[PDB]
């Protein structure tokens, strides 16, 4: 039973201080057996791209069975409100944050999104999920609850969903050049040879 | 009892076909007597600006008493989900649209936003609200439920919230130059002399003499 | 001799009053005989998409022979600076505008772009260009120099490059619904049956 | 003779892979004696904001005497084409990069911008400029030519223009939390107590005690 990967959205940034916040994460779709899995469902601003991709795939949001989060930042999780039948997976320490302290307005939005998750599995890191096709790593070098996911796929080989420990190619290159996070560098060394790096705010890359 | 206007957000556009939709409306705040009124609460992408402005004003979303919509487009209405204590005002023909036919995904979002409105006043056009400080016009030259609002303010004089019949200054200039919508031009002629045009996707403008 | 169309970039809008102006036009590429033609070269913010498309096509900006402008707005014309070997086509009345009056900063950028056009063909409207494959219409319902182009293509049929008289699909729908520009509506009636509408700030549409 | 700081633009990001690149840096303006100084003139997309700030200041691009670059990335340097009378300052090792190899189109744009700089001062790091009001640091943890600038200002105290070694507040917080660049962290330790951090793609921040 093979796991197939599709990148529904490659993420990016839209940010003007005090005026515009439309960051949007990469959205990863996986099919394995009877599971239809999303990692980082993304932000509202990706709605038209997702509409198009769901239509190509012949599926509805109602068919998504499992949704995993690298972390609890709105630009990665907002679209979670679409998936009423999914089980949601997230690192347990997210429960130690007071999201209502994020600002009157912003906190209310986090709270409404988070409250919509009716079935939640809390992770610790090191789990291997979906018949060992998905390995979970606790990678708290961005947010305390941050996770990265290593995927054993048929069509794309061994794929690392980095999350925001490496938001884009430049951040990855900074690690290679030796002046980035020592923790992230050590983590990448631990993971070892992979076929594809899937960043949250850039197009993916085959490591050199 | 004077009505005071503050423009919390001047709107704009962020659109890349097939990739990015982050249009965001102008957000207008009005204080009159014990009412705290918003016209077009805007889009999620304005959340940091709104945070700042609410903080300057010393208010919370819970203090908003009334929210009016030019029309039912997400970039104007999304933030309506923040105002749990407000009465919502919208043109009655919005009920004749099937929002779930807007796309599986996009329809679901519209439906969830619209369902959050627990107290709704249905407008027809021509209403004079808030002790005659707000005049409602049915201006369906964009969407069937579209409304424009004329405000009698103390601090900004006579202010027309156009909505999307004139999204920005260039669209207004096209009317003035004679090659824009005949219906919108007629409407502006009807309204007559005003002090300020507040567009949904641009900075406001003092009109030509 | 057939004319082939490729849409290199579908345009859009990025605009925050007082803070951000990154509007970018649709960029149309046409090959006909030995001509490599661009209509509305676009804005700086399309640079990565253009790099990718030029690389797919196996061409350089040096190989572009002809560049036509719907009108002289920066989000349509900026990338003209890349095409040093091209002949530029533009409506003659652009010369009657004082671009340095656009603002000290913005005027300077217009002036620098416009000064880079070394070979210019001035159009009036109604011209048929490239062995009658491109018909030029003067459509001054946005800017006095504004042009629209009707293209007789092999791969996409009859294609109207609207320019900013209809920036996107919504503006076209407003005309269909009867409350948009009467002049644009009459223009579209005059053009008649076409296979594709190519807007400057949206994906194209089969009418 | 005091040096006055004005932040003309706070920078940001606009990036959609394969479709849109409109990153734009913070733009810093300094007045000292007869000098009108820009650090990182920014990107084309800031043109309306710059227009408005230049108008407020009562100056033209022709009045800018000095322009310094944190580094040679288009979103920081593009607007350099506006300043015909300026001396440009940049780390010498930029000359070792082949900008034509950045891609046919992108390389062309870099080359045209860089060619417009008629008077250039090549920096090495550790220079003290403008009567010692500006200290230059070689901070190559982003690009080989990358510089940061420490400013002694009258109106904002001691200000660090970080450049892209810390693009925004989150990158700075990562350093404070202990999992960011060791080199950047050691650099901030070396700089010591300052009043303001000016990031290239975010609003500035008063540092942590
Ligand atoms: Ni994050
Ligand atoms: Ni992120
Ligand atoms: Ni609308
Ligand atoms: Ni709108
Ligand atoms: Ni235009
Ligand atoms: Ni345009
Ligand atoms: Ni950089
Ligand atoms: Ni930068």
């Amino acid at each position: 039973h093979h796991m197939e990967l599709k990148i529904l959205v490659t993420g990016g940034n839209v940010f003007v201080p005090g005026r515009l916040n439309a960051h949007f994460s990469t959205v990863v779709y996986l099919e394995h057996k009877d599971r239809r899995i999303i990692i980082d469902p993304g932000n509202l601003s990706s709605m038209d791209e997702l509409e198009e991709k769901f239509s190509e795939l012949g599926i509805s949001p109602d068919d998504i069975t499992d949704v995993l989060f690298t972390h609890v930042h709105l630009d990665h999780i907002f679209n979670s409100v679409l998936f009423e039948n999914a089980t949601f997976y997230v690192h347990e320490v997210y429960k130690t944050k007071n999201y209502l302290s994020f600002g009157t307005i912003v906190g209310r939005i986090y709270s409404k999104v988070i409250s919509s998750w009716k079935n939640v599995v809390l992770l610790k890191g090191e789990e291997s999920l979906f018949d060992e096709k998905v390995k979970v790593f606790h990678t708290p070098w961005h947010a305390r609850e941050h996770l990265s996911f290593l995927l054993d796929t048929e069509n794309a080989g061994r794929v690392l969903i980095t999350g925001d420990i490496t938001p884009n190619r430049l951040s990855y290159y900074d690690i290679i050049k030796g002046y980035g996070s020592v923790q992230v560098k050590n983590f990448l060394d631990r993971v070892g040879r992979i076929d594809l790096l899937v960043f949250p705010h850039d197009a993916p890359l085959k490591p050199e």
